[PDB]
């Protein structure tokens, strides 16, 4: 009876950060209460000035990470403000039936609507906009995000021990195929309307034009790189929603990866890298042992370096010389 | 000593649907005799009336599933028969030795050969045609098929319990690569001979042209749409010879699933969507929880949408708003 | 206190080839040295004549495949020679901290340096040039091997029991990305820095033109296939810097497979074809029970057969009739 359970309101904060919430379950199963207005918005996402119509969860590509425990209900206000041109929805790949909640969301622009679904299954998962024959176009222009839930018990490494950690982010990966002219520059649009046939031949090449996290080439950079201190546990959710990747973190590892994002099963240990399928959230957890700059990347490096996918820790703290040390600087 | 075995044989059946078979063998270890005639032929693979010349076993893409159990010997009769024009032979993933089987059963046009093995490693597993210098041509052609292996005492979860499925399907991943003129218009040939150099330069492009599911879009929809009940167990085994894929199940999920096909290694559980790599077969377990319509799809979703890679189920049964309900219907 | 530990100097050797090693370790911790001199040549890497400028380690594609055990140090000192023209670095991901030793190897043609670090993690791992806005060049232009990390105790089984190989062999696939001109012919240049802009715009296609084992076409072929014997345990390592990989014995099988390449996870069995992620290496365990030609293949069969990601493996011995016969001849 759904009406005797505690209802708790939690607002979302921007990709790459994440909400508040409890490792471990402090209370019984709850009914958790999110909003999301959705925000169609002209996007720069390259340095050159590249512009697209983005079509957004909260106003971020990716959309912002939302995080419950297992068999805790999820109840989601949609709103698709009159601001807005096209009819919009969501399907949450961590809910069963009627197409994760697609079927029943379909909010045309000065609607609203709420959904709840029992989560069910522990893991990460993908969530994504998917109207009836649009649904590439809507996923690819930036409506996409993820969920994550958790065990009431939280995080188990693969001898069923406690994992904590310290920190959380999460990396939305975004393949964009923006429309070319015969020379090979990128068209503009006044209305995302206006690029729909344009933007159906783009995606049928099938080669992304850009790759890139938290919505823009350099996100995760500067004064927006990711921080943490040597000694830190930290945990890293990465989606795409459309297209394979293999994060990596340079100069560092996976040390418990869940590669398709999925609690029950045990993590693998000591990664490189690892392959998460498009459609997929996946979870990584690293204690950082060294400081410095490093590198998050799909390590398809031409993804990374050419088209964006690349973003960076800024990690302070005391470097250990038996782990890694110069012996002879270069010299002639 | 084979002869005093027993010998069984059996009809296969058109994909998707699976030949008759005992999960766990009510049987000591048989010859089970399969007979397979190759069947070049005119295929139109979309609703624009694109018609490649298909190289199939027995008249589909895919060819058929095999069920047998491990330590079972598969007989197999290939006949080539002189209506058709090329060479072709069978590559037994599941076999040990010879190519597959590639090297003992190359036959011309007006010929036949009987080809046994052993089943030594239980799994689900592909089998493709690949003669001599034109091995990927024939291939995404179209043939192509899988063969599963049960282990003796049927499937078992990750704790080594059985698990039994009430309904098995088989859904054959095929990507085509038509070749296209100047402008970008598919091509057209009289015999399959005609298109080889043209095909080539189609294939080395790695990019398909169409996606799809049990040889055409739209394959498995409308009347052909995969049905179950709420309750059922359904296992679906999927093959992809040659290029990548991600299945998913729109609504919901993969319970207990083999990604990369083989049975003495525990299911990941709770999949969202999995990696199928090419040239191998996987499966996965499902019960369904909720009726309606569900689309099963490779989750690049330009792949699934634009290029043909998707299906659907239809489940007949009794809605749990517990799962999910929508709690105000989308609404000004 | 390193200085009192042994210190013991290896001498590389071709892939793909390794260099002698124990695998239950003989002695306690050492600091393990090696010399690494860079290389740019001419390579010409298919059958037509097509020649690049390739960057290399130690004179090869792939660079020589090192072997240490866990809780080593690896000493590597790195010369670049003043007939080079480039800039280069090393980034290992088997090491923790400075980008995998990147930021600290930078060497101009003239100058050397030497690096140390610990091997905390087994498995094997990627190693590549990686210099500052160069990153996917250097690579892709044949600047990346693998380092192996074994267990001091050796490789282990599913069940925790000891796995022995009789032979090793090292992999590198690469995927070259040669400019074309108009017509889709392939360009040459006098010096590696003649191409830069070009080679850009190739990998921004993110369609190689030559997936190469061992540095060209059929590089693993004819007098320099692999070899074995019926009986033999053969482990395979193979790398992929920058692009997913599907490899497959053709006739065979991956009995235990780390695909992922990590050696505290247990192994996947009986694989017919696994996936190894771009930026990984993995290694692959066979016993081999029938004589002939095998063929190892990248199972995107275009990739294999027609870009060039082939091998053969030739194998001596008794044929078993029970595994594999043909028990009528292809006839009329
Ligand atoms: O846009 N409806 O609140
Ligand atoms: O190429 N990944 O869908
Ligand atoms: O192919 N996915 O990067
Ligand atoms: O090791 N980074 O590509
Ligand atoms: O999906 N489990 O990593
Ligand atoms: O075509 N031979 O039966
Ligand atoms: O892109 N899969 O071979
Ligand atoms: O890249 N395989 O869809
Ligand atoms: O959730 N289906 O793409
Ligand atoms: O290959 N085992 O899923
Ligand atoms: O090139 N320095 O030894
Ligand atoms: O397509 N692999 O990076
Ligand atoms: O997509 N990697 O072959
Ligand atoms: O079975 N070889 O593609
Ligand atoms: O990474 N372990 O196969
Ligand atoms: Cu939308
Ligand atoms: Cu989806
Ligand atoms: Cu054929
Ligand atoms: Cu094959
Ligand atoms: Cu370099
Ligand atoms: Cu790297």
């Amino acid at each position: 009876d759904i009406s005797t359970l505690p209802r708790v309101k939690v607002d979302l904060v921007k990709p790459p950060f994440v909400h508040a919430h409890d490792q471990v379950a402090k209370t019984g199963p709850r009914v958790v209460e999110f909003t999301m207005t959705i925000e169609e918005k002209k996007l720069v996402i390259d340095r050159e000035g590249t512009e697209i119509h983005a079509m957004t969860f909260n106003g971020s590509v990716p959309g912002p990470l939302m995080v419950v425990h297992e068999n805790d209900y999820v109840e989601l206000r949609l709103i698709n403000p009159d601001t807005n041109t096209l009819l919009h929805n969501i399907d949450f790949h961590a809910a069963t039936g009627a197409l994760g909640g697609g079927a029943l969301t379909q909010v045309n622009p000065g609607e609203e609507t709420t959904l709840r679904f029992k989560a069910t299954k522990p893991g990460v998962f993908v969530y994504h906009c998917a109207p009836e024959g649009m649904v590439p176009w809507h996923v690819t222009s930036g409506m996409n995000g993820a969920i994550m839930v958790l065990p009431r018990d939280g995080l188990k490494d693969e001898k069923g021990q406690p994992l904590t950690y310290d920190k959380i982010y999460y990396v939305g990966e975004q393949d964009f195929y923006v429309p070319k002219d015969e020379a090979g520059n990128y068209k503009k649009y006044e209305t995302p309307g206006e690029a729909y046939e344009d933007a159906v031949k783009a995606m049928r090449t099938l080669t992304p034009t850009h790759i890139v996290f938290n919505g823009a080439v350099g996100a995760l950079t500067g004064d927006h790189a990711l921080t943490a201190a040597v000694g830190e546990r930290v945990l890293v959710v990465h989606s795409q929603a459309n297209r394979d990747t293999r994060p990596h973190l340079i100069g560092g590892h996976g040390d418990y990866v869940w590669a398709t994002g999925k609690f029950r099963n045990p993590p693998d240990l000591d990664q490189e890298t690892w392959l998460i399928p498009g459609g997929t959230a996946g979870a990584a957890f690293y204690t950082f042992r060294q400081p410095g700059v490093y590198a998050y990347v799909n390590h398809n490096l031409i993804e990374a370096f050419e088209l964006g996918a690349a973003g960076h820790f800024k990690v302070t703290g005391e470097w250990n010389d038996d782990l890694m040390t110069s012996v002879v600087k270069p010299a002639s």
